[PDB]
């Protein structure tokens, strides 16, 4: 078939308040979109991971977490998770900084993704195109926070998590999942997958 723009693929089948974050992000970090044009798709897939990860998830009045997947979660009910990701520099490290002096928990010396109000940890999330086990441990390398949580989320449709602990229900990660299955899968039709996949490094 015909060979499709990154560009098209990117602005047509992410959200564009996620385009916009992933723009935001790769010009605080000195990437241009418009020739790291696999690396903007990445971004924007990693980005829609967390968001999807902290979707419906919220602290009830009894402390308990459940899921609500309506639209109106009644006032007393506390989002789950606190999103890292998607911030700018100063306001990410402001929020792990209001998290830590509160919860307790300990300053992680990269910025996480995530924090889990219910198990009380940091997460770093990863999307790889490449083995769940490499990717986990090249993860863990780097951050060896020890306390914050690692999930990593193949396109195969496998996932690795820090102690074999995978924090949500298998439904919520099913939607992960069914989501990358999609994406890979559009990539594909317009030509774009083997690059994309083959470019990770
Ligand atoms: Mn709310
Ligand atoms: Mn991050
Ligand atoms: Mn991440």
């Amino acid at each position: 078939g015909p060979l499709g723009s990154m560009e098209d693929f990117v602005r047509q089948c992410f959200n564009p308040m996620i385009v916009e974050l992933a723009e935001k992000a790769m010009k605080e970090y000195g990437e241009d979109p418009k020739i790291e044009t696999n690396k903007f798709a990445a971004i924007c897939t990693h980005l829609e991971v967390c968001f999807m990860y902290s979707d419906f998830h919220f602290i009830d009045e009894r402390g308990e977490s459940i899921i609500v997947e309506s639209g109106d979660p009644n006032a007393l009910l506390k989002h789950r998770f606190e999103i890292i990701e998607g911030r700018d520099r100063i306001m990410a490290w402001t929020v792990v900084n209001s998290i830590c002096n509160t919860t307790g928990v300990e300053k992680p010396k990269f910025l996480p993704d995530l924090y889990d109000y219910k198990e009380n940890r940091f997460i770093e999330i990863g999307v790889t195109r490449r083995e769940v086990h490499i990717y986990y441990l090249e993860k863990a390398n780097k951050i060896k926070s020890e306390k914050t949580h690692i999930h990593i989320f193949s396109f195969t449709g496998e996932e690795m998590a820090t102690k074999a602990d995978y924090t949500l229900d298998e439904e919520s990660r099913a939607r992960i999942k069914t989501r990358l299955f999609t994406i890979r899968q559009e990539m594909a039709s317009r030509s774009l997958w083997d690059s994309f996949r083959q470019s990770e490094r």
